[PDB]
């Protein structure tokens, strides 16, 4: 796993920052790691702006996923400091989810899920786009051009993953949206020599896991070395599918 | 042959009192109506929703209507809650009391955008249209869903007693992908994997009601969403409701929350 540039989505806290830290302390390191974040000016930016301090590697963009015009300058501007050259890794990995009943559920909440969960990774994915063709010119892998799309066995139609701990439909029905969004880029981009898979990181010990005590449950840092590892044994016939950060596949 | 698949291909007995059909103008959903009609055992009210009941759109349907006593058209934007509310409301009324047996999620969108040039309002509207819709009419008809479960009680689960079927399609399979190199539409497809999704929720959280549940793919149907295209794959509406109503005739509990053709073959997530 040789990636010269990545960005990471919801990089600020949680499976997003792991992600960060986690690149910035490969083997051989990217040359930029673009961190995107709501707020850069906010306490929840700040374990962020110390690790940009001591890594001029690290360049904090501030991404709001739902806008389409931040979409639009985030990726202005992360070209600019790229000077051409290509972005080899797009993790979509911000992301939502609401504690709502099946009969809570509201147009409102299914609606801002979606946008957050689904629609967004597709826009930041058009808008990279012409990124991450110049990486793949400069088969398929994760060192060349890929696109990652966070995922969750929440949103497998056959697993359900962890109903009985919370219905949140508006969330599995974005996840499995996401996972045929996923096949969706994995066929339409192949031409471009784009690799894409989506990825369930586990029942992470981070805001969105909550509180519970559970020792199927694991770290950030096991999540997220787990899927770097699986990232850097990726190939071509694996585009479009889902897998665990043990490598495991699940079923959509 | 050489395959048979009974569960499509026999005629089961499919008792029904009431249902409701969205999108019952033209397409899908007005063969539902038609066929519903035409059961030998009819029901005592087919509910059939359609936009603009007294305007060109709905000639065909107000043609039947004058014709069947059976069947009550109600006025219904699926996007929009107030008319989704109005509607339930209206129905509850014509009920008076009665359960309502089943509720046929059909009324859809898809558009011809590519990966490209997909775009927020045609993600979102897509969605609203084809996913939040169906689960906001399932809420809003859940009472009656329940009534008609509690008229005919105990642990069984058919679509003679409570069911929501939602239409969905194996474009939104993410395994199969149907009809990919026709049309990419992803809007279309992640809101079709985004409904077999919901399907399956409502399967488990409306079981302990005595609700069926199950997502069907009617084929690729002659219709104006299906389109012009000479192919032996296509089935007429005629064919494709036939079909899903011997599939319905012959569902029971173990079914609830399945991905099941025309055919009554079990589909690919
Ligand atoms: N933790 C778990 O157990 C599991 C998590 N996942 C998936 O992992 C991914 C990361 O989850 P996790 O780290 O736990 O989640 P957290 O809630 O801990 O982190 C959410 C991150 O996403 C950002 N975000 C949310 N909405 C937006 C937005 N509109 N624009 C820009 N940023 C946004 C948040 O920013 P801010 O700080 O500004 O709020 C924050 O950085 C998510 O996609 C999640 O669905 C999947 C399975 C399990
Ligand atoms: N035909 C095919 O090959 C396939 C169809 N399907 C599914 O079957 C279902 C019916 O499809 P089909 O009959 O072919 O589609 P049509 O386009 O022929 O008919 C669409 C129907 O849905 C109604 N509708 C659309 N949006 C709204 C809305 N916002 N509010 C209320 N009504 C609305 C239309 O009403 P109006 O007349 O007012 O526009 C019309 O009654 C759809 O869910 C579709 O996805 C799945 C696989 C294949």
């Amino acid at each position: 796993l040789r990636v010269r540039s990545v960005l990471v989505t919801g990089a600020n806290r949680g499976i997003g920052l792991g992600f960060v830290q986690h690149l910035l302390a490969l083997s051989n390191p990217p040359e930029w790691v673009f961190a995107t974040c709501r707020d850069p000016k906010g306490q929840r930016a700040q374990e962020l702006q110390k690790l940009a301090s001591k890594h001029p590697n690290l360049v904090i963009v501030p991404l709001e996923v739902t806008d389409p015009a931040s979409i639009k300058a985030a990726a202005a501007s992360v070209g600019e400091r790229l000077k051409g050259s290509g972005l080899n890794l797009l993790i979509n990995n911000a992301g939502i989810a609401r504690a709502n009943t099946i009969d809570n559920e509201t147009l409102k909440d299914m609606s801002e899920v979606y946008t957050t969960n689904t629609i967004a990774p597709l826009l930041l994915s058009q808008a990279f786009l012409p990124m991450l063709k110049k990486a793949a010119q400069e088969g398929l892998s994760c060192s060349k051009a890929a696109i990652i799309n966070i995922s969750s066995t929440a949103g497998s139609i056959q697993d359900l993953y962890l109903w009985q701990y919370g219905q949140a439909l508006s969330y599995r029905c974005s996840k499995a949206a996401l996972n045929m969004l996923t096949r969706c880029q994995s066929m339409g981009y192949r031409e471009h020599g784009i690799f894409c898979v989506a990825l369930h990181p586990g029942w992470v010990k981070t805001d969105m896991g909550g509180t519970l005590e559970d020792k199927s449950r694991v770290t950030v840092d096991e999540s997220v070395g787990g899927m770097l590892k699986v990232l850097s044994n990726l190939s071509e016939k694996d585009s479009g599918a889902f897998l665990n950060w043990e490598g495991k596949v699940m079923a959509w």
